[PDB]
């Protein structure tokens, strides 16, 4: 549905990396939408108004929902922010989020322009 812009190509590369086996040890909690019912997190949707995850970002990229790199970045950061909002700062999943966000932020900073 049309070639991605040069900056969105970079974003797509980053997304591929975040989903790759390379980072699976800490990326796995972010692969799919939080299933609040299944995990017994019955307050999750009261606290997190805009859930986000990497599969949703992937779908949006494929569907050309993102019009620029900034919109893509906002969803990725929304995902991490949701994790930092819902979970205590000493939780294992928060440590994983910080590590995956480090991967994201450092490569996002290498955006071509
Ligand atoms: C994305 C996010 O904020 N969350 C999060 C999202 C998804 C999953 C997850 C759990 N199980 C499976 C599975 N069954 O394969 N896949 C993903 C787990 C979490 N963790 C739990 C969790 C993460 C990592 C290590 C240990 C645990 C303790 O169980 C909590 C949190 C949550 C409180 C909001």
């Amino acid at each position: 549905m049309g070639k991605l812009s040069e900056q969105l190509k970079h974003c797509n590369g980053i997304l591929k990396e975040l989903l790759s086996k390379k980072h699976a040890a800490y990326a796995w909690p972010f692969y799919k939408p939080v299933d609040a019912s299944a995990l017994g997190l019955h307050d999750y949707h009261d606290i997190i108004k805009h859930p986000m995850d990497l599969s949703t970002v992937k779908r949006k990229m494929e569907n050309r929902d993102y019009r620029d790199a900034q919109e893509f970045a906002a969803d990725v950061r929304l995902m991490f922010s949701n994790c930092y909002k819902y979970n205590p700062p000493d939780h294992d999943v928060v440590a994983m989020a910080r590590k995956l966000q480090d991967v994201f932020e450092f490569r996002y900073a290498k955006m071509p322009d």
